[PDB]
């Protein structure tokens, strides 16, 4: 687990803005913890501050800081941002973030745009962060207070809880603006995530209806509680595809519903056959299109 | 409206327990107000106390009192209280009914079930009439204090505040009470309610599909944020007929979808022209009938 | 007092619509308990029925109420009306008066008018019944219950308690309501008290000035935080004047300020004594004369 | 039930004050209605509004009102006053009192005193009564509304839930009262209660004890947490006893002691059984008795 | 910006404790951050930590700490402590200060003084700083956590709730207190907040009033709305000085309201003329004179 | 006050699991504040940073951290722990503790444990610490920010304010847990805190009643008051003490009760006498013996 990352970042994270190369590397407070100061190019970038974990109890988390000034618009915003972020994901449940030298996030997080939905707490919600707080202390008081801290859900329920709670903070976010150039730019954010999640499930509904089409078609000895079922999931599957098509604002509300009868037309309609295999298959790959609505 | 009725209650009501018949009449304390006994077959029944309203800002009333005690077990549960309270159903949105001799009634409203959903104020509720409010001042204090009192919703924006109020009062007692006879005639009374609900569905939605249809067809100068409300108002209002039409279980879910975003084209198609008054209207009407669900 | 009454009632009161006269008279419930049945002209008129008394817990109240509708657009809003409640308002503190056939005061209230703003509640407030409340119980349950009731102040204490409420009550419904006409109508009520209000505050600074002056030369064993509390109120109150003399513009609000260090000279000069009896009451009468504006 | 009150009431109540008689009976509102007329003396006195009960649901009650003004001094804080309500507690279980014409117990009520600590309110506490309301409903708008209205508890666990909250309404009274006079009556009208429960607890205690005693000895199949539970219930409901006794003064916090643990000890030996019916009955007895200290 | 600072420290701050001087410098952790190490005549002093901004979303701010205990009762306290801040506020906004060496105003805050009204809070409240915040986070937890922060108000309004705050919370202490000798001494720190603030407005009202007297007296054609305008201002004036001329505690009441009329009257009667030049401008500066008080 | 410290951890403090020692100095912070580096026989162990005060207005504290991941299922949990508790306690009434190397401890917390019943908080409750605070800010945020804080009760009252606070927490705790092994393990911790205080008060009641009893026995001249105050105080005592043989739950509630009439008794019973010299006497130290239940 150690390993993975130092050698990642010796031989190299590439990106269009240079090149990213550990400089120097140090041990942190705790065995399992560690500094690696990271360089662009040439050029000093930043630090990370790593614990690797200890299991069960202590999760790993990284903290970004300490980013050249002299970089800032050059780093902030860019393909090298993303792809080092990218790269965390894959061994990070948790994030912090310094965000001095970032203008754009800082002056959007000052006129009250919810964490996720700002420039740089985006590029984390695209990546899985779902969970975030905004920091803010003075560093007159103690320094290194102003970061974004970010995790991932650790359930299916959290994780639509934190949606759920993004959706109400950015509703609420809208109504309180009066900003036309931030508010398209917090609503294109916003889109983005609605819209990755409704071409899914204009597909996924696609074959979910297809695979309980083709179950009460042909399948024998089924129930009627059964025809029931994949007649009736189908029909919304149907309706939630509708919407989604027009692309209609309240298509979610029909996925989401499309959703539980998928669900209950998966859970019942399963069993051996190749029919029931691939419906209630369908189905769930239909219940799952649904879930990052929402 | 008076000469309705005292012809109607000079000519009878027939019923499988006798004829209704006014026995005397008097004026009341008011000008349109007015009091009417009435006896069952050879025997006194009860009063009616009647006020036949000052248009516009005082509603016609009854009460219902006085019920005679030897016909206690007689009347309350009957084709004479049906006929009763489907005939005054008719000329009152307003009706007070005393329930000191109403045992079930009493039993059910002293243990907790919603008035609209007791014996007796479950015969008001088929009626139309949709908010409840059960009285019981002592005797002691002031005369007259039992009754349950039974309104016909103002609007279609309250005839469905009244049901979705009914049916969180529902669940609660059904959640906190522990006799299960009890609970199965509540549940039985409420059942029957959103079975009849639900082919007041099957047309209001109709009258309110043709009516979205006729509304973003013709209408042209009207948002395009509204015809898109207008349009999938339609469309969820379309499906759902299909689950009912099949009587099906996975129904009353939909209908609860599709009444949220018939409320949204409700609220969002407002104006004075024609088009979008019987277009929210029709989906106003829909939703009313879909609360109970 | 009942004579006081017996002989005003069979004497009459003249007005541009006929004499008022006692018809019949009637023993209560109580034993200074009594119904006065007048008739207007030629027609019987309305109830009064009146309690003396019994002092000291028991105040005297009237209650006007059982209009002859045939005289129902003839009596409200009239000299009659005026005349009867300007003689009640000599013997009664407390009032109430159904107010069922009286549409305007019925609108008002149904359209949510303070009561003391209502065309009718206003009758009162005229002559100095500053606390209002609006019965409007259903009649199926209780006979009798659609009253305003209005009350004279107990204390000078109280009389600016009623009307400082009764400000507050005016601006939300002034804010909340969407009737250009009905607003203007009660902001006419309202701003035809506040211009009474001011003539009021003339001779109360007056008689309140002479007490403050009065206060802080004589007496002399006072603290010294109390005459720079009776200085400052006296010249606050001195100012204050001297805009309404001019009927100036900018006067409400320095009453607004006078008023404020006008009760902190009351409530710190308190005592047995007679200079300080007359100080605060000065005072006092002065801030209640104040709080509508 | 009737026939041993019409027998009662026409034989008389004696009273240092006079006979009490009925004068005059009639059928009242409903079936088991009635008022009765008395007399005292030569003189006509009050009546009784009476309501015999349909059981179970409703509950017998009384009303005391319409007394004769001539003779409100004699009445009220007299033999007559206690032989009345001495008789009326032995067959209602509710009373109501106009107590318009009792100035103690209005000025009583007037200045904040708890209805049950109210001259008349006190009266019905000392038979059994320990629920109170003070009604007071202006006149002007509804007829016979300044009533206290009294019930006898409907369980041990009603009767101590009375009471506890009595105290509480007693101390907030004491403490915002600045009249001694009245606090002194006030709290020597509480006194006695605590004193007469004091008694109430030594035999209450006592049928508990032998109840507790009686529940660890035989009953075999009971938890062993329960038989702790009973079992230091019994010693606490021991040691109080003791305090007693001797009238100690250390007494009244440890019957608060030991009530806790005597309610925790009803709480937890639940049952079906003769035996824990009676043993959770009786420690239920118990801390009824000892609310008020 | 950055040079005014280090230039003044480099000749040195007087004061009669010692000179106040730079002993040495370091960068501070952001490219805009500076430690300064200073010395009081030649025995070291305290550390300044100073960040300078970055225009436009981060202000300027300074930390106070790292005060010698050997010094902490010569220092604090003294002329010396008032040059100091005196110099400070003249470049920055913001600014922590430690208070472990300082008995008095620790002794106080430990007792619920408001903190604008200590004796540490106090030398910044006259230096403009409206908005304070009481830090006290344990040593254990975490050091350089027992600090003063405060800073300017950034509008009028603001610093009106502040010192509505402040006016608030300190009658909120009268009331609490029961040390006969901390009341004295924090109310005499209001007066002289308030009484500052009286006196000005008692001569910027004399001569409002004669700007308002001199104008409806011979200015020929103006309105009644307007010598009514001045006419009543002038009168307002007049009662305000009269509560504050006798000092009165109900002064400030009367100078809010006498505020309002003179701005009323300054706005509407200003135009060319040399009588509404300085009326309206007497009445402005007569506005201005009663901000300070409430 | 300093040197009781720096010589007890050179002479050394011996434990089963090594003999604790002192590696490295150095000073803190502040002029009373310090590092302390701790082995544990050679091996690294621990630091403590201590701050020893300055009267009146700040008092010591000592934080422990950095312990070593290599000895913490060692460390913890052992009687090298203890003893080093132990002698802090004897010179700190504050302390803070890391808990990142604390397994059982973490673990605990982290299921919501109240702080003073965890392995670790009870270590400390034990020797009479009695408010506490369970820090666990980010370590990406601010490191060193998980962290037990645990303080001394400064009066009789905030000590029964916190017992009473601990046994709200502890109910309530009960209430919400459903893990066997855990909830055994934390009422094992309340009980014998309740366990010890009901011994003692077993026996204070017995000798207290023997006050009491010879008391009111053969004194010659006492009032009623006075033999009804033994009296009954006796008897009080009787009853407690039944409970507490037969060691029920209930007996705190009568010996809570008894100390109040012992309280009586012994206040008012009291002079000159032998006797009432021992009466009082017995009964408060029967008083006394109640006070930790609650």
């Amino acid at each position: 687990k150690y390993e993975e990352l130092l050698k990642t970042l010796e031989n190299g994270i590439n990106s269009e803005e240079g090149e990213i190369r550990l400089v120097r590397k140090s041990q942190g407070r705790f065995k399992e913890e560690f500094n690696f100061d990271l360089s662009l190019g040439s050029k000093p970038l930043l630090t990370l501050k790593v614990f690797l974990g200890r299991k069960p109890y202590w999760q790993p988390w990284v903290e970004v800081f300490g980013v050249n000034p002299n970089l800032r618009n050059v780093f902030f915003g860019s393909e090298a941002e993303r792809k080092l972020y990218e790269f965390l994901s894959e061994h990070f449940g948790r994030i912090f973030v310094e965000y001095f030298e970032d203008k754009e996030t800082t002056y959007e997080l000052q006129k009250g745009v919810p964490p996720a939905l700002s420039r740089l707490g985006f590029e984390l919600l695209k990546l899985g962060y779902t969970y975030f707080r905004d920091w803010f202390i003075p560093e007159g008081l103690m320094e290194g207070g102003h970061k974004i801290q970010a995790e991932k859900p650790k359930t299916a329920e959290a994780k639509a809880r934190h949606l759920a709670n993004l959706k109400k903070e950015f509703e609420e976010f809208i109504g309180k603006c009066e900003d036309e150039g931030l508010i398209k730019k917090v609503k294109e954010r916003y889109n983005f995530l609605e819209e990755e999640a409704e071409e899914r499930c204009r597909l996924a509904a696609h074959h979910c209806i297809h695979a309980c089409e083709r179950y009460l078609a042909l399948c024998t000895e089924s129930s009627r509680e059964q025809r029931q079922h994949a007649g009736d999931c189908a029909d919304l599957c149907r309706l939630a595809a509708l919407l989604l098509e027009r692309r209609s604002p309240w298509a979610p509300a029909a996925c989401e519903l499309a959703a539980r009868y998928a669900l209950a037309c998966a859970e019942r309609c399963d069993g051996d056959e190749p029919l029931e295999r691939e419906c209630a298959g369908a189905c769930r790959r239909f219940v799952a299109a649904c879930a990052p609505l929402l």
